């Protein structure tokens, strides 16, 4: 109903219908289409042809440009303003701060950022009025998950982007199948906007729109909300990549009783024709999509790939833990990513892939630092910034953070059961960090209580202080950036899965691949070779009595890792504990969790402290 002609959009649709829309999608559209004003409303189908037409057009308006070396490839250069996700305009509304983070006991929480309702309802009625005018409002119905999983959750993603729309199509499941699976169900309510209404009030810098000082990535998990402006990057703007993949989706497994983690899983196969999958949470720059997509040095070891970044994960009746990837490509970082590093990842990104803030070669091919691939005489470099570019240049080609979006389908190890709705059964949790001193390359937790403090205990050398100096930051979990609750409440959760009737609690690890010597030169040399650390835990998870006890856990015994053919390894100081360092390292989780954590800081993560400290001074 209405007086006279604005509320009912109908003849603004150019595909699909207002009509067929189950009552609360219109009601979510219609509503949005109201009040942000787009021109025409586009309901994807997820079709190859809506995405060719779509490519094809962005390539018309200069949005993007054609790869020409590979096959249906493409190539975005940003405004150099909106590279990244950025934490402090990335927000959790909830009723009572306490709710999204622990109180801390002295300083400022990075364990989250929260914003009072009012202050979102302010920000929401300064940026979304009028928003996409001129615009088209694509709506993407999509998946995250196998489309029948049990362990899978719907949303609709508004986007007045061509960019998020082809980058969704990608990275989720999209399209008509998802709308008719969905029906009267819930979805997670995902509205997204550049932020730059027509006409344009402010230059528009590389073909790309955004409104730097108004971005904000919001959610309201209470409202089922991801609410985003004025970024058309990553994880600001693909809202399934983090806002809906960590932080929505934790606190629903919070209330449901699942986990929904920053990590890789992996299958691995060993001579004997066993198969265990595995988990692994690491930070930044620490080699997940490596891990996750590993070429094992070892004969006989097969590593094969679920997912490079997300895993949910639930107890079943039986007490295995089960896991799906909810993701349905790789959104990897470019640099670093050479044939040496992750052939299978060189392999992948060959079609169908789109790059965003790469280099292009004269040829119409990527490149970026660490490619370590040399370019035939003749072939020129244009940099992610539209300028010629030479090697001896001081600034890089490529972004830091610059991407390949590709389908996980075409990952030539992508695992046989990387889309089955059982889900996996996960056998190991691995934690690690960056750690250049201290840390030995691989140790096993004591128990499943003392597996939950290593990984609360986390910490990693960040790609700098931000002039030049190294800083050891935490990063639990490696979730620092993606709670989407009270991290002390997390701990809570995780520690309740042990009292969980039948749960068959994997085995958890810690590893560090980046230990150096006096010199600074790295004690392992890594890559395929961490092969021989994976089979040191397979070994474990079947009792094998591989292990020696530490002050900090189990490591592997004399003669326990397979060295055959890296000649000589200086294991000694590889998996060397020096008391004086772990009494400072114990301090520093002491003070950490105290501050952070502080009223909230569960009484077996303190137990787990109090006794790493005890063994510690028994060295
Ligand atoms: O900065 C961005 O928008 C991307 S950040 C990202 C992308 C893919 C996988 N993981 C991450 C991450 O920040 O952990
Ligand atoms: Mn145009
Ligand atoms: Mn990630
Ligand atoms: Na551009």
């Amino acid at each position: 109903p209405q007086l006279h002609n604005g509320l009912d959009f109908s003849a603004k649709v150019i595909q699909g219908s207002l009509d067929s829309l189950p009552q609360e999608v219109r009601k979510f559209v219609e509503g949005n289409a109201q009040l942000c004003q787009p021109e025409y409303i586009h309901i994807c189908d997820g079709s190859e042809e809506e995405y060719g037409r779509l490519l094809a057009h962005m390539q018309e308006e200069g949005v993007i440009r054609k790869l020409k070396k590979y096959d249906n490839c493409w190539l975005a250069l940003t405004d150099p303003r909106d590279v990244a996700r950025i934490e402090s305009k990335t927000v959790i509304i909830t009723q009572e701060q306490r709710d999204t983070v622990p109180i801390p006991k002295s300083g400022q929480s990075q364990l989250g950022r929260w914003m009072s309702e009012e202050d979102f309802e302010k920000a929401f009625n300064a940026r979304f009025p009028g928003c996409m005018k001129g615009r088209t409002m694509y709506v993407i119905p999509f998946s995250m998950g196998p489309l029948g999983s049990p362990l899978a959750k719907i949303g609709i993603e508004l986007t007045d982007s061509p960019y998020v729309v082809a980058s969704m199509r990608i990275m989720t499941r999209m399209g008509t199948s998802v709308l008719e699976a969905l029906g009267d169900g819930e979805f997670i309510k995902c509205l997204h906007s550049v932020g730059c209404p027509l006409p344009l009030k402010k230059p528009l810098v590389n073909n790309w729109a955004c409104n730097p000082e108004l971005t904000l990535i919001a959610h309201l998990p209470d409202r089922r909300e991801i609410i985003s402006f004025g970024s058309g990057y990553g994880g600001n703007s693909l809202l399934g990549k983090k806002c809906f993949a960590l932080r929505i989706a934790s606190r629903l497994a919070k209330e449901e009783g699942w986990l929904a983690e920053h990590m890789l899983i992996l299958g691995i196969t060993n001579p004997e024709g066993k198969k265990k999958y595995l988990a692994a949470a690491f930070p930044s720059a620490c080699g997940k999509t490596n891990l996750a997509m590993m070429n094992p040095t070892l004969p006989g070891w097969k590593v094969e790939c679920v997912g490079d970044d997300i895993a949910w994960m639930k107890f079943d009746a039986q007490g295995n833990l089960r896991a799906i990837n909810p993701e349905n490509g790789f959104f990897g970082v470019a640099p670093g990513t050479s044939v040496k590093t992750n052939p299978n990842a060189i392999k992948t990104i060959q079609k169908n892939t789109i790059f965003t803030n790469v280099a292009e070669t004269s040829d119409g091919g990527v490149y970026w630092e660490g490619i370590d691939e040399p370019l035939a005489p003749g072939v020129t470099i244009t940099s992610w910034k539209n300028k010629e570019w030479r090697p001896q240049d001081e600034e890089p080609c490529a972004h830091p953070n610059s991407r390949f979006c590709t389908p996980a389908s075409q990952c030539p190890i992508i695992d046989p059961a990387w889309e089955s709705p059982e889900g996996v059964p996960i056998e190991g949790i691995i934690f690690g960090g960056r750690r250049p001193a201290g840390v030995p390359l691989v140790y096993e937790a004591l128990s499943w209580q003392h597996g939950v403090f290593v990984g609360a205990a986390m910490r990693s050398e960040a790609t700098a202080a931000a002039h030049k100096g190294k800083v050891i930051m935490h990063d639990p979990f490696a979730m620092r950036p993606f709670f989407g609750y009270n991290f002390g409440k997390y701990l809570a959760h995780w520690l309740s899965m042990a009292h969980r009737p039948a749960a068959k609690l994997p085995k958890i690890f810690h590893v560090n691949w980046f230990r150096k010597d006096k010199n600074g030169k790295f004690l392992w040399p890594g890559f395929g070779e961490n092969s021989r650390v994976l089979e040191w835990m397979f070994g474990r998870i079947e009792g094998e009595d591989s292990a020696k006890l530490t002050p900090i856990g189990y490591v592997p015994k004399e003669d326990a890792l397979n060295l055959k053919g890296l000649g000589d390894v200086n294991v000694e100081e590889l998996f060397g504990i020096s008391k004086e360092f772990w009494e400072k390292e114990v301090e520093e989780i002491d003070k950490y969790l105290e501050d952070q954590v502080n009223a909230d800081l569960p009484y077996e993560i303190e137990r787990e402290l109090r006794a790493l400290k005890q063994r510690i001074s028994q060295m």
